[PDB]
């Protein structure tokens, strides 16, 4: 076999090649419609049974929106219904615009209003219509579908006017009363009345003009860790219902996360504006040092009878929450009982192998008072039988995987609360299990004096029926999670049950499990959200051939059995781009690891395959947990360059190692303690199979590419296997474990000090020897203002490669985070990538150079 | 003629070959005796004239350290004298060590006491034989030639005692009292008692504990600029003689610069400790913003005539800085007359093209009092003659080129001064004037209350006589300077008048000023210390071929012509090395310039010159001001790798184009405004002149590297001249003149406002599309933790690069400063500098690549 020589390109050739293959794919970077919201019509004399908002963007270049669409009562099942897509807001216009201008500084201004007025979601109140949204600056509202009826038009979005100078946050609707709304601060929260326009702060934690270093608290905002580690954004509920008073008006109330960052380490990442040479302060939890100081409050509001602020009562918890809560580090999750009876919190320990599912009632709560004569008088007006109830606790010899799956029913008995939770905990894979809980008084008294012990707050488990069960999971992170129909006793959720290569939809009894059915069609993988009424539900699918479309399914039974559900395909919402020219699909393939476990992978052939010819082979790879490269989805958009690799010449392969997504909680712990250690073994593994198996793969010419933990692995696979892998292009790379943050790290590798040589083989900074000693084999790639993998990463390994006398190539990306997001970053990142690949693995000059 | 490639050696096999040829350069690290003292035996039956002290390194690895020889009356001039070393110091033995330890634990330990306890400075005091210094932390002493005699073993250094908790820099003896010494502490002057042990803290200016940001305040420190760019270290002179007190007592003095960095631009730079991922605040003044607010302070203090302190009293200037000093932004230098009557300072304009000499009267200075009320009556009971005195004005077109020549003659008539001065102002070339100046009652009068115009301070210029002249310049920067023999009427002095390729050493009467008399030997570059008693000098010399050599020449007349000086060689101090093996020195060559100058270099012709052949070229390049890299001194120490290029097939070029120093202001202003635009014309015009003269050069094939300035025309040169330069490697450069200091840029570029166009064509970062579209043309190399020129001017220069779409190459070294320190830095810069040239410009590969 005669090795293939990928054509030699000057830098200008693939600058135009790049931007060539690039000019048609501008409609890809374009939200499909997301948010889905249905609202019944009502109108039996009209065509219509719902309507369905959402956000979606209209084309490219556009702003991410308010539309709905109409659901008909009756299709034409000869045709295929497609919906139009009707604006539910007018264009803003930023008002406070005055001056002069002109058509000349009028029509470029209006290419400035396209990223900054967009909305990335909205609150919603069914009994009113109201609608409440951030879009840019401004807090906006609307009505539609309540009692005020259903519009024909673009409505006028309404400024909620304010005094506050900075930014408002994180606006939500009150659900007891949608007059009233909430927002963040400079990390305070405040309410603010859309009718009566009164404006009042809850929180005084945070003083802006205050340095970070003194200035260390903040309320109703998640901390780092929490938003990049625990995918948790909001820190204030809501309670769903108000407490009428007897003056005639009612109490409204706002639960809390309030956090103390003082004894959480500060680094300093360098400014973005980098003519200042300045840097900002950041509060960063690296693994082994000290979390924020967590607590929750509860800020009580009364209002009189005609909607104005009586008085603003800030609460903390009676006792300290590390005495109420022992052991929990993480407030992972937290709501209230649709009742708004009992607050609720999933909490963590800080090795994150024990969860607890904890009511907090409001009674726990006591105004705040410096005075500890007034203070001890509120302690002991609190009954003891008033406790927090751990209505759940599991734990796990892996580690708990946080979700979002977690319905309360209506609280029949006064005793008892029934609920729905997902689990890995019992048989390691995620699956949906109805649990009954009672609530006992506890046998701990806090008027004895002392602290109480470990299981005190337990409440008894009277029932835990499993739902589901098999080697296959719930699915229940990133958009994934479950519609439960309280009439039908039906549960629709997402899982792996056909294949876990496909994501699909559903529905089972929850009070007699049985038989599982499987509501969207196989040769796809889904994303669906059901209707709230449970009679439709909308698939966001697609496959490795077909682009991304939108559909909408009815639901219904046949006539004889309501037990079996089926569905009917009613209309689209998008329809498919179809096959994309110049994009051919990789084939998914399987080997049998002598780990025992089936590895999936994506092959991308070589185009125009020559016969008898031997090609250069580039291995991308990302190999960390929560994280599932290889499946039956469309890879034409986010992996589009791979596809121009093989159209280049190259062999590109994709393999999900051990650690990876969707394959249960026991091939995702494959690695804990011992991360770096497994994952090469299995891309070698799978890269070898595909060798034997296929001729024109040639072993002499491997690259490796990927980032964050991609660009870990990258560096591990050059340091272990440069044997089998001539280049290694790390990005955004792990070097050192005890930098990198509590949440992730001490998840997967624990504490530093219980696993000192996990850390240290774990980390390829301190195994700076093991490069190799000659040069254009390893590229390092890093932008200079990351904030979750800092630069720090690369320039300790750099300062340790120096010491060890190894050859390095390094690319900077001075204004960009993890993530590129400045075009100009992009298009050289990938010119650089095929230049380097192209001189150092693909062309005859890398065989010549060796 | 047929292109001549270099041997392509593997990574492993460079970085031998560089480990081979530095093995025996270790000896080369070694300080040369420095620091010179002469002091009288007055032993009429003793063999020795002088005993002479100097600081010395004994060879390598070793401690900078305090030794002294003796200097016979008579010679055997049949033989040649070889002075031995004897110390002056017993082997220090950090104190505070106890513990037991063992022989493994102490010869171990004895490794880490060598870069630690040198000495860099020390004080002497005449009178008593008093020597003070600091060796690491301690501030020790000893005596010696003074009432106590002359030592034949060494002295064991006396520990100053201290209360102070941290590291005491800076230390003088009190000439007026040679008990007493001054000292710097966390910002702060304190003086303290080597007898009495009494510590006292002068200056309460700075707090240790407050922020940078808040505390912003120090005393008896230069600041950045003035050490970076002014030469200028200390901030505190004592006064040289003391007030005799009606007591019996005395008052001592210390003049001291206090500085409130306040309204100075702060930056951050990465901290060395990179797994803090912090950085540290620094006060850098950018070119077009504010300097330190700077005055002049006195310390007056009050001693019983038993040596204990009565008072200490802190004095300000009657009127601000800024009244009395009308547009003076720098301190330069400042000190005391001999008699210590006036305080003297050489003053700054922003501009930095007018000088001031103005005498400072104690009398200017009135205690530090906060009552306005007490102040005013401070104020008015100073008379108005009491006034600044500016004993001299020059102003240029070009700049003030700050020196270290400044001799003051003992004060004979009242109102009279007279002192001897260098200047570059009146011909443009440096050369001494002796001036005259009468010191008269200043027209204004402060009681009026206007404040004083423009030159109501200037003192009239009785006398100006020039006692140099010529197309040659006097040297007073970086050790050299002026002796003034006060009895027979000379001045010894360092010029370039037998060429600009050598220093020497010269003497000449400053009464009758005439003939100028060379005192060192032709074929030589001589750097020279002349004895305080002017019958004797030492000369530290070199030429290409020969190593340093320091020796010692006797100085005297022709019985008949006291007027007519000679010298005669009397012993060798340092004997020269001789011929090092593997090198080959360069062959100094000149051009005549289409500019209208000789242009001089230095051509390293390729080691085993083949015939027929034509050989790749590396430009070594400086060629920013105050800095000639081409003369006839020994390169094979500082420049060895120019000649292992040479071993290795390369071509080496280096040329003083215009700019550089030892040429006069004219030669040196020839970029006023203009930098960049005018360096790589003479750089191209003397590589062309080479190219037509010799055939072996082959002008397709070369290369530009250099640090700092040379760094940035090493970029100015690929940017401009694309079509000569293949490939550039640019450490440390300046990208961007705006980023830079006020000290060196508005020197050279002025103001940015008023050079717009200047700062811009002046900037690399600004014209980074004029980059080439090939890639391994462009290197950056660049310490993280630079000070000086900070690792932004690449960050930005890449931001540019990555918009234009330009490609290039990167190293950090990130634990170096500007200067690299840490060996395997160093030898993994010269790894990767010979592996890019090989690989990009040397081999036939590099040719292949194209
Ligand atoms: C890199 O791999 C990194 C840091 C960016 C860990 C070193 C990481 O990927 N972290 C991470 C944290 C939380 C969730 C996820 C999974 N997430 C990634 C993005 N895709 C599109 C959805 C799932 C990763
Ligand atoms: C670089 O060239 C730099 C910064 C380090 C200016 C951009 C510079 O060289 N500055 C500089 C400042 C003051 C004096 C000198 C001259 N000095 C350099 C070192 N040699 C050995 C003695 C003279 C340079
Ligand atoms: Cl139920
Ligand atoms: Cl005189």
């Amino acid at each position: 076999l005669e090795p293939f020589y990928v054509e030699r390109y000057s830098w200008s050739q693939l600058k135009k090649l790049l931007a060539d293959t690039r000019k048609y794919h501008g409609y890809m970077m374009a939200k499909a419609p997301h948010d889905f919201m249905f609202v019944k019509r009502n109108d039996p004399d009209g065509p219509h049974s719902d309507r369905i908002y959402y956000l979606a963007m209209s084309g490219e270049n556009r702003e991410n929106t308010l539309f709905y669409s109409e659901i008909p009562k009756t299709i034409n099942r000869a045709a295929v219904l497609m919906l139009s897509w009707k604006p539910l807001l007018d264009l803003f216009q930023a008002t406070l615009d005055y001056g002069m201008y002109s058509r000349e500084e009028e029509l470029l201004r209006e290419r400035k209003r396209i990223g900054t007025v967009g909305i990335a979601s909205y609150d919603y109140h069914q009994g009113s219509g109201t609608f409440l949204f951030q879009a840019g600056s401004g807090i906006y509202h609307v009505k539609d579908g309540g009692p005020q009826g259903f519009t024909q038009q673009p409505l006028r979005p309404n400024l909620v006017e304010t005094s506050c100078p900075n930014i408002r946050m994180d606006p939500k609707l009150c659900p007891a009363d949608p007059d009233w709304i909430a927002f963040i601060h400079s990390n305070d929260i405040w309410i603010s009345n859309i009718v009566t326009r009164e404006e009042r702060r809850l929180t005084y934690v945070h003083n802006e003009l205050a340095n970070m270093e003194e200035d260390a608290r903040s309320a109703g905002v998640a901390t780092f860790v929490l938003q990049e580690e625990f995918d948790r954004y909001s820190g204030y509920w809501w309670c769903p219902k108000a407490e009428t008073t007897p003056s005639g008006g009612k109490i409204l109330r706002i639960l809390y996360e309030e956090n103390d960052e003082s004894e959480v380490e500060i680094i300093h990442v360098t400014s973005p504006m980098l003519e200042t040479r300045r840097a900002d302060s950041f509060r960063y939890p690296k693994t082994g040092t000290a979390n924020p100081k967590v607590t929750f409050k509860m800020s009580e509001i009364m209002i009189d009878a005609e909607g104005r602020i009586i008085d603003v009562i800030d609460k903390e918890l009676i006792q300290p929450f590390e005495i109420l809560f022992e052991g929990v580090e993480y407030i992972a999750r937290a709501g209230w009982t649709p009742e708004g009876k009992y607050a609720w919190s999933i909490l963590l320990d800080r090795s994150q192998t024990r969860l607890q599912i904890v009511l907090i009632s409001p009674e726990l709560f006591i105004p705040v008072e410096d005075d500890v004569m007034e203070r001890q008088r509120l302690i002991e007006s609190v009954p003891d039988s008033v406790t927090p109830l751990i209505i759940y606790e599991e734990t796990t010899d892996i580690w708990i995987n946080i979700h979002d799956i977690f319905h309360v029913f209506p609280q029949s008995h006064e005793e008892e609360i029934e609920f729905i939770f997902a689990s890995e905990c019992k048989t390691g894979f995620r699956h949906l299990y109805k649990i009954t809980s009672i609530l006992k008084e506890s046998k701990y008294k806090r008027s004895s004096g002392g602290l109480p012990a470990p299981s005190d707050f337990k409440c008894p488990i009277k029932e835990e029926i499993a739902i589901t069960s098999g080697e296959w999971e719930v699915l229940g992170r990133h958009g994934s999670n479950i519609q439960v129909d309280e009439v039908r006793r039906l549960v629709y959720f997402e899982g792996t049950k056909d294949s876990p290569l496909e994501h699909h939809l559903y529905v089972v009894s929850y009070v007699n499990p049985g038989e599982v059915t499987r509501l969207t069609d196989r040769g796809y993988s889904h994303s669906c959200c059901i209707s709230q009424h449970c009679d439709f539900f909308i698939s966001k699918y697609s496959n490795q051939k077909n682009p991304h479309c939108v559909s909408l399914y009815k639901l219904s039974s046949p006539e004889d059995d309501p037990t079996c559900k089926t569905k009917e395909f009613w209309a689209t919402i998008l329809d498919s781009a179809g096959p994309l020219p110049d994009y051919t699909p990789p084939e998914i393939f399987s080997f049998e690891s002598t780990t025992g476990f089936t590895l999936y992978g994506m092959l991308y052939k070589p185009h125009d395959l020559q016969p008898g010819k031997k090609y250069p082979t580039v291995l991308f790879i990302y190999g960390g947990p929560q994280v599932q490269l290889v499946n039956n989805r469309f890879k034409g958009v986010k992996y589009f360059r791979l596809n121009t690799l093989a159209s280049l010449g190259y062999v590109v392969v994709v393999i999900d190692n051990r650690g990876s997504c969707h394959r249960g909680l026991k091939f995702e712990g494959a690695f804990k303690y011992k991360m770096g250690q497994i994952e090469i073994d299995d891309q070698v593994e799978g890269l070898q199979y595909l060798a034997s198996r296929y001729d024109f793969i040639d072993l002499d010419r491997v690259g490796i590419h990927g980032w964050s933990y991609g660009g870990y692995l990258s560096l591990m696979a050059l340091m272990q296997r440069s044997d089998i892998f001539r280049v290694a292009i790390a990005g955004a790379p792990v070097t050192l474990w005890i930098f990198y943050d509590t949440g992730y790290t001490e998840r997967y590798m624990g504490h530093p000090d219980q696993n000192e040589q996990g850390y240290y083989l774990g980390s390829v900074a301190m195994q700076a020897e093991k490069f190799p000693s000659e040069p254009n084999r390893l590229l390092l790639l890093h932008g200079f203002l990351d904030e979750n993998v800092h630069f720090a990463h690369t320039s300790i390994l750099l300062s340790f490669l120096v010491r060890a006398g190894k050859p390095y190539d390094l690319q900077i990306y001075p204004q960009e985070r993890h993530s590129i997001r400045v075009p100009e970053s992009g298009e050289h990142y990938e010119l650089h990538l095929l230049h380097y690949l192209q001189e150092n693995l693909g062309s005859r000059i890398a065989a010549l150079k060796v």
